[PDB]
């Protein structure tokens, strides 16, 4: 199986903080789904991939760019892989290629939503 399953909720959490990824996968999916209540604008989440390096940069370029842009700088090359923003009783998928995901390398997914990536936020690990 290269997938996995997560959650973000109403309490501003994920599921899991590490995910680990099968190396020998070709690509690997991601199914976020949000089973709470609130609308998209107050407690909206998205499932975001980037290295360690380049996390805070994304959280604060997203929060720039704001609601309307599903809290990201469009086109941001350090966004490895990212679901769409979605509020309650919705769920978007994102799969990428394993191959984009290097050896000796430190990644962390995180929802880039104003604020919550100080909550909502793990580790990525290939294995
Ligand atoms: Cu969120």
């Amino acid at each position: 199986e290269c997938s996995v399953d997560i959650q973000g909720n109403d309490q501003m959490q994920f599921n899991t903080n590490a995910i680990t990824v099968d190396k020998s996968c070709k690509q690997f999916t991601v199914n976020l789904s949000h089973p709470g209540n609130l609308p998209k604008n107050v407690m909206g989440h998205n499932w975001v991939l980037s290295t360690a390096a380049d996390m805070q940069g994304v959280v604060t370029d997203g929060m720039a760019s704001g609601l309307d842009k599903d809290y990201l700088k469009p086109d941001d090359s350090r966004v490895i892989a990212h679901t769409k923003l979605i509020g309650s009783g919705e769920k978007d998928s994102v799969t990428f290629d394993v191959s984009k995901l290097k050896e000796g390398e430190q990644y962390m997914f995180f929802c880039a939503a104003a604020a919550h990536a100080a909550a909502m936020k793990g580790t990525l690990t290939l294995k």
